[PDB]
């Protein structure tokens, strides 16, 4: 009620491959193939109006079924979509993915159309949310612009990926609270994360670029949460049984976001966000449809 | 050189025709696409050359429509595909008798879109400010009133005191001095006919 | 459970019209939703907790793909539907009181053949639930085939409800309104006198329970076996009449399927229509037994 | 849009005198005072909500203040009246020579009474806090702050150091050299000790330094690496008295306006001038569109 | 070339091989396991060794007698290790490789290759003709070089994707950089789906200040790139692979020693290219037979 | 002043180690072996371990050397290279020189063989070597090689259930094989001797984080006159301190440290 | 509610030129601005909230209708301006970097006696009257002569076009002059800044009501006959264009005497005037109002 959040990322067609049995490189082993809604973006914006938070969408479709599948489906979900971007005359992003997990390939152009521009002409309703949260899909000037033109409001950005996280690397000291993985915390700070014992190392280089909070996810292990003020920590993994690893950062991002605007602590919000990850395992769907605050509370507690 | 513009409407026109009243009349229903300017433009495809600046919804309606109006040979890539917002309607009881408008996607062709870009043809279900912004950004280059609450007629003009009539306008790029179908518009009507009907009486 | 209901009915694309006041381009909301007598009550018998399927025709368009995609979605297993390429969907338009307009023809390719091929499995179904918007031959077909399963048949039009007439003695409950009766049995209803030799006209072609809707005077209910009744209207306040008599029907045969005596069926049926009427949406998502008993429950 | 902004700090009864042997006719001026008040007033007077949470003694002194102050366009209804003590007191012999300040009542703004207005201050856009009340409170305002900025102004050398271990939960400072110097132990001597200094706060987690150190100017610092120095404003002083109140009524009022650092406490800086510029301790005529002007000339 | 030297600075690692009908993973699987010099930097200094180039390379090894067996066999192929780092304490840099699966490296002595330790050989870095550096150095090395560099050419091997970023910043201060289609993708962020879009790459390559590109692509060839407007394709060299380790430190090695041999761009390129075709049909990660008589042979040959 | 021989196998163990193109992680070279490891783990006892002209051999039998192993009987032969294990925790295994162990060789050192108190033997080398080894054995007990088979009688010391772990072990005491030690984890390690007394025993608590230091521990405790079960508690504690440390064998593995496990 | 200000005064067409000139085709900037002292006085009182009418000469050249019209967008009513066919608007050429300068002027001289006595019930009936020395001594004496009581503030405009005010001071109700222009007139020497305080006295003496000397080296002195005389501080400005200062402080000291404002406190509020004119890199600060010279001053 007049507090809401933007989610500046994309919104992808996936496509996923499902094989009987184990599937190898050779033959044509039959299957089941989904068309699932998709994109880092869409679903961040989808589990946050799961979580019972007004988001609002400002992503690039196409003029294609898909994009007006995708825009409709998302807004059933609970998310405005109003503000969106319908480009005519270019295609709706795809995402192509073998799971179970083999090679993924994604084919995203129209995440350039969103612009400086675009973003410009939906300034101050950016200007006036509790919350900014952006991925790495986007383009570099893009990026510029939401980080120089955030006017004191908390950007978290998504790395999606190792070759595209690195967008933000010179601009570190304008992002709220980044959440990478291993190969990407890697691929941006250039040290090497063998290790549990050499967190702190890359942190410190984050902290001493200017990121001000760290939530590093490193698998097993748990996830590494470091604060510029000097607040270090880790978290252990919340035990769950894997169905789909589908979905897990962008529970994390969704949850972690809602746990700031609902005024909660750094570790804590590490824990809930893990809870909404974990909840994200526990579905075969990208999203999971009873995906709430109330279930995430309850893992949590029970675990 | 000369190029022509409307900026009207877009609608799907569900037409019917019934021939108690409580029970269920039979007769017929065509879906068909309709909007004023849309329909100003298909009329314009006279053989003029023209463009439409109309919105749509991001729902099939709205997509088929310009798929239709495309394939009819006016040129679509500079209509509005507005997201939140569903394709206008209308409900034509035919035999006329009674006609409703489900129109409010029309505040997305606002003067900010008008902005970005012979004659300028338009309609009044324009919003107050768009529909003067061309009034005002008409730089001398060269209207058609739908009903009182959005070429004209007495009914409407004595409450202050437009699609076929329209298509006519071209005259006006022709230097010249001053309707039985089941299919909405003929889907080969050629202005040689309109003379045609002088060559007969 | 391998206990299921089977329904041959039409769906249709329903365009309402709401205005303001009516000047004769009145401005309004227009809207597209789902419709179809058959397609209605088996989306609430599905809602009833009933496993519905539905036997109807639709025409290869995205009309027909949005109301089975919306139906399934409901619930109905809309699988034996016959999708028809060289027809259209069915249409009704309503200006919503004022007007209504029917485009019903894909409704004869409801035949006597396709339903054959779905014999057994319309004859090993609890109960049957046909309207009368199909051909008098798929009617005729499905009633002389109907191997000891109550049929219910809804009359939905007075001029295409008499076709059931001379086939009334295979009926199991019809469920009419005023001018639907007066049309069938030829005595007029001018009152809540004349509706005991309607009942006796209808028992004498050999109907065995009758429905018949009075509006405000109630809900009149007989059976040839000799029980009748009067049942008093629950009152609720008014939004949108249309699905009413589809809950209602619903609420008979889903109370039939529950070993559930006449009246009570018809108290429950008289709840699913005062559902109906509480929405403005043809069919109310959230209409339960549970709902149900507790509207039956304030009365 | 609910945009509003929380200050808990203190309201003094300010008694001036003006003219050590002998008895010295004069004239004597009873103005209101008080940090948190004064930044209040200022804040109302740059356009924003401003909700006062002090406390006051039941005096008639009292009652002026909050009359005073709700006329100023500052809702004073959250405010603490104290049955049994009096009214904080500030005292000065001017002709500066004598300074003395009877603050005990600022202990009445405790925990509890925060407690009792907890979300409404967690639903605030900042809050502004000052070192004149106590520990405990200032504890509870950081611990309890639910992820909204809070500005804590030191106001003395002597009550500063109690947020010396609570630095990693406030967002900006805004110390002198005195103050600064006390805090870290580090000698401010120079020019260059701004930089080992604004590493020791950093250290300890300070997000945001305004280090004002008089002439030199205003060495601003970010933990995130921004850093510089802001040349002052040079004015012709009148009285210095509310300068810092409006410089950190500025920097507060610029954030809640999505205003980058450095231009912040330029801004700052400018209602620092206003104020020095002023014979009052707090100006009537400080407006963003004056601020904005004397920043223009400049 | 007499008092004309290169110098490198780069890692030096002890590679162990392993090679395989199939893989019996557990429970013991026999094959052949070869311990070979290997290092980015150190391969880099033997091809230019071999090319005819006096090579210095200042790199950091371990007490390990690893170590010293580097140095020596770096030396007697020709190399002047005298000026490396030796660590009393750490560990000679490795790299594990299961040949056909898994690599493995092990590598933080290169970062005992620090500011200070180059302070201390800087005049005799800054009087070289040319100076080749690896990613696998701390950034604080590479800061350095760049900075200290005295308007000698900087040619920088990115190694690998995560270990490149280091330079992002700092193109502004290199001559010449050799990345493939991942690297290239990581540091502009651009998609090379295409080969139009290499275009794009280079375009954003040379905005943040890069001189010469030279993008080294699997197939479709070698796209080099100049920010002075000279762009065109290199069409690959067809080989028989026989071992595929070791050609981009023979590409490296070809066009620094181009450089020094006042060759252009393009025939850099296809002589740089010429030494990874000859490193590829050799099982070696350093073919010995590597010329410039045989090198020309292959090029000549098309 | 006068009381162990192992004939083992001697490699260079180089390990792997890496998080879940270029993956960084930890490569370390350690001194390995089976029967290297073995009689490391043995030496409060007396022991001697029956490689190339590389230093890589050198290093390793200094390293064993001075942990305690007596190893100037090895075999250091100038014509092939020390063996090699490289294992990515995929083992892959260069091992040649383990070949050189011929029967000349074991018959040089058979006096001395036949003069210990226990043998360990390894199922690397070859069947004609192992032949000669419990052929020749001398009444001296001998503690995957399938070809094992018919010769389960003269060394001293499917499975889908618990029951049926009985059939397989009677299965080789059938084949004549006198004492059974079955390494399973889960359940532990199951003993069982023709004489009768058969059972389970659970392992010591320890987070993986150990073969070899088992037999070493079977075998130390043979010497020590200890009776089977005993020497299987003493055994599983050495098992579960080669398991607790990172490195091949643990420095700190004593008598004194295992007692106190137990 | 029919109080008015009447200028009469100059009309130029002023050319600039920039360009930091012994070649040819050598590029730079060239600026084609209205100008003119009176018809700059008087649009810098319109954009300071006063009705002007401006009584001026231009030249059947169609600029010359644009400059009216121009100046009368500006707020400035030029109805009763003449217009002389036949004849071309008078033109200004400045070649600053001032280094050159060509100015063609006579139309000035069609400005007469008779053209005013056409205007004189409108004249005698303004509050004060803004007169430049671009006009003839028979027009300037007309002015002067037939005031009715109403203050005339004469603008000396150059050295050599100051010495038709000399004998005529006692006409004069504010004189603003420059130091050579001052020295022409007085007889007293320009040297420093101390020894020239009897120049004052000279005008003084001579009848001179108000006199406002600009000097440099800080400091513009303000006299008046009464005894009422001073100093006044100069306001630290960038000087972005020094054209149209002067105009900007006779509409300052005029407006602010129908305004009833003080002597040296309308001396500060027309340094603020130049202060904005000189901000400004037009001949004319269109933002020039009196909110923003008051901020300008009390910044100060
Ligand atoms: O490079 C990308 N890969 C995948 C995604 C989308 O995010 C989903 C991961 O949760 C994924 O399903 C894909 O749709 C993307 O946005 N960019
Ligand atoms: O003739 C008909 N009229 C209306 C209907 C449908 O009945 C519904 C009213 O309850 C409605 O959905 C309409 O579609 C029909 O099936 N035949
Ligand atoms: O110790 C203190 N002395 C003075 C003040 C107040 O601050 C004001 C000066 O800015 C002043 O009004 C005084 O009351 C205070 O809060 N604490
Ligand atoms: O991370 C690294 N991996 C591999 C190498 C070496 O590069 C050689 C391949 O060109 C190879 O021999 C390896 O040792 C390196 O230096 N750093």
């Amino acid at each position: 009620e007049k507090d809401y959040v933007v989610i500046i990322g994309s919104a992808n067609i996936d496509v996923a491959g499902y094989s009987h049995e184990s599937l190898n490189y050779a033959d044509s082993n039959p299957g089941k193939i989904k068309f699932t809604p998709g994109g880092v973006g869409r679903n961040i914006a989808q589990n946050l109006a799961l979580l019972g938070n007004k988001a609002w969408l400002l992503s690039a479709v196409g003029s294609d079924f898909y994009g007006q599948s995708l825009l409709t489906q998302t807004n059933q979900s609970g998310v405005y979509v109003d503000k969106c971007l319908i480009v005519p005359g270019e295609n709706t992003s795809s995402y192509l993915s073998l799971l179970d997990m083999l090679v993924a390939i994604n084919d995203m152009n129209i995440s350039n159309a969103i612009t400086a521009e675009y973003l410009a002409q939906h300034r101050e309703f950016i200007q006036r949310a509790k919350v900014i949260v952006a991925d790495c899909n986007i383009s570099e000037e893009a990026l510029a612009w939401i980080l120089d033109n955030a006017a004191n409001v908390p950007v978290f950005v998504d790395p999606v990926s190792a070759w595209k996280c690195v967008k933000v690397r010179d601009r570190l000291n304008q992002i709220h609270t980044l959440k990478p993985n291993r190969l990407e915390a890697e691929t941006l700070s250039g040290i090497a994360l063998s290790g549990r014992d050499d967190v702190a190392k890359v942190a410190a280089w984050f902290h001493q670029h200017g990121l001000n909070r760290l939530v590093l996810s490193m698998g097993g292990d748990g996830v590494y949460y470091s604060d510029i003020r000097g607040e270090n920590g880790w978290s252990a993994p919340i035990k769950t049984n894997v169905i789909n690893v589908t979905g897990a950062g962008d529970a994390m991002m969704a949850g972690l976001a809602s746990c700031w605007v609902d005024g909660m602590p750094f570790a804590e919000s590490v824990r809930f966000a893990q809870g909404c990850s974990s909840m994200a395992l526990s579905c075969e769907y990208t999203n999971n449809p009873d995906l709430s605050i109330a279930n995430v509370i309850s893992l949590v507690e029970n675990a």
